[PDB]
């Protein structure tokens, strides 16, 4: 059955909490856990930070947590480090089911040099790096939640979502899914289509995979699941297999539900979007119709949800 989760008043707020912490005056957080999400063959690691909160910091499915790094902002002596955001991976209730933790899906930004592969610890992504080297009891400065542009629409409970993810992008994504599928929030009760996709770089880069394709048996005429592999798989003009190029093994069902009303989302790094975009001009083209003036109306009629970075 759908898991118990509380507190319900949680479903009260009419509004999404914004900035109830600034950067000058931060929540002090402590971690829960930090796990890899990913396997040997990954090419990177990608981390599952739970964050107690103590219900001092809801929000919203969609939103983003502020995460201020300890140290001296090098470009302000004196200054705190700068804000870097992220897309929470979890639900309003949580990973424990209690209103009072909140998860982050971290990729760890590592450097190389490009001729030699040599690190230099001074070059690493403060944040990323701060976050997966965290441990039960370490302290966070969190600030937020913000963001609007990611809130989940709710008003038709049957309506159709496409989430569109790579990597990490996959977090509000994990967020929707729990709220529609695996939690018993009985003002929501979700029966129409969630479609999920999901690029990452190989098997070992998948992040949640058993959660997602538990939903498939689970909700077998609610829910799609359809995965991209870029190094281990090839698309039909011999690229290496993006989430664009699955998209299009379905774009006359894709192109119907767009036309029929559906949402459709885009999360992860911005390098995703030019090849998605060049996709959908390709598949309209062949369709006989204009992307240009199809994007223009899913704009126009707050279909399309973007947030990338
Ligand atoms: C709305 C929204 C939502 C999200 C995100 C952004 C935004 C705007 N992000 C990105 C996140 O905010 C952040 O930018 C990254 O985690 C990187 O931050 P760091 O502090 O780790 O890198 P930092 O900001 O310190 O550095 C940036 C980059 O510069 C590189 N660098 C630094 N000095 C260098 C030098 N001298 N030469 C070469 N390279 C150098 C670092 O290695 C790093 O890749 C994200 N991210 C994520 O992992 N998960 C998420 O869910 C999200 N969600």
């Amino acid at each position: 059955s759908k898991v118990s989760v509380a507190p319900l008043h949680l479903e009260s707020a009419k509004e999404p909490p914004l900035n109830t912490y600034k950067p000058k005056e931060p929540f002090t957080a402590t971690i829960v856990s930090v796990e890899s999400l990913v396997g040997p063959k990954a090419p990177g690691e990608t981390c599952h930070i739970v964050i107690d909160h103590g219900g001092n910091v809801p929000y919203w499915e969609g939103q983003s947590y502020g995460v201020i790094p300890p140290g001296e902002n090098p470009k302000k002596p004196g200054a705190p480090q700068n804000v870097r955001l992220y897309s929470i991976a979890s639900t309003r209730y949580g990973d424990n089911f209690d209103g009072r933790t909140g998860s982050l899906c971290v990729r760890r930004a590592v450097y190389y040099d490009p001729e030699t592969g040599k690190e230099d610890p001074s070059k690493n992504g403060v944040c990323s790096n701060f976050l997966c080297n965290s441990k039960p009891g370490d302290k966070i400065q969190l600030t937020g939640p913000s963001g609007k542009i990611m809130l989940l629409p709710e008003e038709d409970p049957n309506a159709t979502h496409i989430m569109i993810a790579t990597g990490t992008g996959v977090a509000p994504f994990r967020g929707y899914l729990r709220r529609m599928f695996m939690e018993d929030v009985p003002n929501y009760r979700f029966g129409g289509l969630a479609w999920l996709f999901l690029g990452v770089a190989n098997s070992d880069s998948l992040l949640y995979d058993e959660e997602f394709t538990s939903y498939l048996k689970q909700y077998p005429d609610n829910f799609r699941y359809d995965k991209a592999l870029s190094r281990e798989q090839k698309n039909r003009s011999g690229g290496k297999m993006y989430v664009q190029d699955k998209i299009e093994e379905y774009s006359d069902e894709i192109f119907k539900l767009l036309d029929g009303g559906a949402h459709i989302y885009f999360c992860g790094l911005k390098g995703m979007m030019p090849g998605i975009q060049d996709t959908l001009k390709k598949v309209a083209e062949r369709r006989g119709e204009s992307w240009d003036q199809k994007l223009a109306q899913l704009k126009k009629n707050k279909q399309w949800h973007v947030e990338v970075y």
